[PDB]
């Protein structure tokens, strides 16, 4: 099973220069614990933006180029990126746009955050047809002292 996990902000803003600009502690603790013991997928600039191999999580960067690093996976295709997860119950997709738009369509299910933040950015995440995903989960929060802004948790599940 394939999925995606993301964090929007308004307009389905997911990045700005390579870069995520705000900070949700919350919102990274559950990225990590739904991602943790998985494989997670990143294209090339991603893996740049985050800068170091995610511990505990088989890494698989997807780049037309040869690797420069030997502590993740480098695949050319998405055949070959499924292929190197093996035969697990769940493969993490964590972006970034151009990534997302080519697993959208193999993808069960989607882990999003939506972040009640106006950021100007450059990347978005794919547009996605409502009609074809079931809520299964959602939580709200309100902004505190950690986290600057409200955010809702959602679990969505392909119908
Ligand atoms: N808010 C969030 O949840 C979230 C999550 C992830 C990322 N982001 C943000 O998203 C932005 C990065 O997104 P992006 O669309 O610019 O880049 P991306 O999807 O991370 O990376 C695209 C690169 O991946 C490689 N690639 C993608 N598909 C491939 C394929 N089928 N075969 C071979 N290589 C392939 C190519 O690398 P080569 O040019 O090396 O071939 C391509 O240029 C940043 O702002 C980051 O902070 C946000
Ligand atoms: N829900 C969600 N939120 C995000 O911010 C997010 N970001 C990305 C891409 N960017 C990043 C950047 C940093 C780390 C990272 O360092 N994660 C640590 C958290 C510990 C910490 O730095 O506080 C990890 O172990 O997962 C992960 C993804 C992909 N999916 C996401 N999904
Ligand atoms: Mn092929
Ligand atoms: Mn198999
Ligand atoms: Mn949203
Ligand atoms: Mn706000």
């Amino acid at each position: 099973m394939i999925s995606l996990i993301a964090a929007l902000a308004v307009d389905r803003v997911i990045g700005m220069e390579n870069a995520m600009p705000w900070n949700l502690p919350a919102d990274l603790a559950w990225f990590k614990r739904n991602t943790l013991n998985k494989p997670v997928i990143m294209g090339r600039h991603t893996w740049e933006s985050i800068g170091r191999p995610l511990p505990g999580r088989k890494n698989i960067i997807l780049s037309s180029q040869p690797g420069t690093d030997d502590r993740v996976t480098w695949v050319k295709s998405v055949d070959e990126a499924i292929a190197a997860c093996g035969d697990v119950p769940e493969i993490m997709v964590i972006g970034g746009g151009r990534v997302y738009e080519q697993f959208l369509p193999k993808a069960q299910k989607l882990y999003l955050t939506h972040i009640d933040a106006e950021v100007e950015g450059d990347t978005h995440f794919p547009d996605y047809e409502p009609d074809d995903w079931e809520s299964v989960f959602s939580e709200f929060h309100d902004a505190d002292a950690q986290n600057s802004h409200s955010y809702c948790f959602e679990i969505l599940e392909r119908r």
